[PDB]
């Protein structure tokens, strides 16, 4: 049958965002972590978007039925401090995260944003490895692709250099060398490299719906058209797309998980004023390849399935 719509809202504070895919091998279920932002909350400022955790929401049924299970609550250093958009890959046994990090509870943008760098073995349980130097102390929205080398390659936005999207390279997950901006075309956010119909594919969020790029060699990216731009006619699916995640299930079968703010405004002082704006839902829609680019149809039905990895 066709997904849910919206596929899932947070029952603690309504704020779930940046969703993350990822199956969960252990208890054979699919796992959505998201940013929880405190959007049922009357707050000073900018708060709302700090002092998150992380949100899991389950389904055990390929995707029909979705539960909220609890959070991941990381620490780093002492205090509240607030855990943005994480990257998750299985990997040799391990679940691997790259997690942005903005130090206390801000009331507006002015503080720092690393990247840092927790495993586990069960996606409940998470152990702190180290903090990414990449090219600023003001960087989030990690997203990983392993190339055929064998080297893993990290998308991020620099907001200290003009919010373009800029990529990095590991061999051991843990340490990473800058290779340098990888989009300089627009400022945006929540990269999402992935492989279909034999090119890379990247997703940004330049906050006009999202942006399209392919590739030959995830270095060279030629721009499409955006997607999630128009409203969809789905329950909380009325506005742009934001922050997506991609799940391959086949040559043929590509999901889109992104976010909507379904009460719009966004970019408006009213936004900020008024907190019926702040809260989010998580989506799904099905990806298509028409005429050599990736694109999608909101509206459009289909029947969706999670299935179990083997
Ligand atoms: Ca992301
Ligand atoms: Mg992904």
């Amino acid at each position: 049958p066709r997904p849910p719509a919206p596929l899932f809202r947070d029952p603690i504070y309504d704020g779930a965002a940046d969703p993350t895919i990822i199956y969960n091998h252990l208890e054979k279920s699919w796992w959505i972590l998201y940013t929880n932002r405190r959007a049922n909350q009357k707050l000073p400022g900018k708060a709302f978007m700090h002092g998150t955790d992380i949100g899991i929401a389950e389904s055990k049924d390929g995707g029909r039925t979705w539960f909220y299970r609890g959070t991941i609550e990381l620490q780093y250093g002492r205090g509240r401090n607030t855990f943005w958009a994480p990257e998750v890959i299985f990997y040799e046994g391990e679940y691997h995260m790259y997690v942005s990090f903005v130090p206390g509870v801000p009331q507006d943008w002015n503080a720092e944003r690393y990247i840092l760098y927790y495993k586990s073995k069960n996606l409940w349980d998470w152990e702190f490895v180290c903090k990414l130097e990449l090219s600023s102390n003001k960087v989030i929205d990690a997203c990983v692709f392993q190339m055929p080398d064998g080297t893993f390659r990290m998308w991020y936005k620099d907001e200290a250099d003009h919010s373009y999207i800029y990529a990095a390279e590991s061999n051991n997950l843990k340490d990473w060398k800058i290779l340098g901006p990888a989009l300089t075309d627009r400022p945006q956010e929540g990269p999402n490299v992935f492989w279909w119909k034999s090119k890379y594919w990247m997703i940004t969020d330049p906050w006009c719906g999202l942006g399209v790029y392919s590739s030959e060699d995830a270095t060279a990216w030629h721009r499409h058209e955006n997607i999630l731009d128009r409203p969809g006619k789905r329950e909380d699916d009325g506005q742009i797309g934001h922050h997506a995640d991609v799940l391959v299930i086949d040559d043929e079968t590509a999901y889109i998980f992104y976010f909507t703010h379904p009460e719009g405004m966004e970019g408006t002082e009213e936004f900020w004023k008024d907190s019926k704006y702040w809260r989010t839902s998580l989506q799904v829609a099905k990806l298509e390849y028409v005429d050599g680019k990736v694109v999608c149809d909101r509206d459009k039905e289909f029947d969706f399935y999670l299935p179990d990895l083997f």
